[PDB]
């Protein structure tokens, strides 16, 4: 078991609650760190609009990974990857799971982070807001929830 | 000071000398872990053939972080990048520092290595092989050495 669970800092998630509201494609990155037990510690998350990472992408999660090193003093690093599902259930669609498979290959504890403030039933007057996060796991890759707190 | 020292297993590098002799456009990529002292252990290399990374170079670092996590117990990743330095000074060449910059903007404790069977002294009888390990630091960039140890 590659990841125990995920500490997703109060701030950091904020930001992805912010953007699950936006309701309108793009994907956040997840900075942080990974400690003994196995466990994602997620600092802050940048959102912007085979694997390849432009530079436009490179700079902004340059410039977070430096703020935040200079802030705790520990080396940071990109741990996650965040997106919106704000039309969908907050499930990952099979083609998250198809990246995030690819992406593991990479990190093999690197995270899937998923908001969502979709609601299918359409008479119901109470809000709500889910947030899940996953792996994926011959023969094809199929969902895993990760364990996922906030600080 | 991301990263403290770089602990190089016995088999991992025996397959970077054994590539540092073949004297002949190929880049490795180191997979390991990261402890608490800052220190990058370094388990296998593969080598092979903006950031860009294609499927066949994904498939070759899964496979064998595979391989390692089984064997170990404890998840792998990539935590580095090798190429050899056959016809010239075992030192970065300002194109690999440039590279291993733009690598630090996503793992900032990732590390770079370079192995060199080159000798510009053209009348020693003396064999002679180099490895180094470095990183990166407005303005240009530069070269930091980073304390490598064989286990
Ligand atoms: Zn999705
Ligand atoms: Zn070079």
């Amino acid at each position: 078991m590659a990841v125990n669970a995920v500490h997703l800092e109060s701030d950091a998630f904020l930001v992805c609650m912010n953007h699950a509201l936006s309701t309108e494609e793009v994907m956040g990155l997840c900075i942080g760190e990974v400690d003994t037990n196995r466990i994602v510690h997620i600092h802050s998350v940048i959102i912007l609009r085979r694997v390849e990472i432009s530079p436009e992408q490179l700079s902004a999660a340059s410039t977070e990974a430096e703020r935040l090193a200079e802030m705790t003093g520990r080396p940071m690093r990109v741990v996650g990857w965040y997106h919106s599902h704000p039309h969908i259930t907050v499930w990952p669609s099979h083609v998250d799971v198809r990246t995030q498979a690819m992406y593991q290959m990479m990190d093999q504890g690197f995270v899937g982070l998923i908001f969502s403030c979709f609601i299918e039933d359409k008479n119901t007057k109470t809000g709500r807001v889910l947030y899940t996060c996953f792996q994926s796991v011959g023969s094809e890759y199929e969902r895993i929830e990760i364990p996922i707190h906030v600080v």
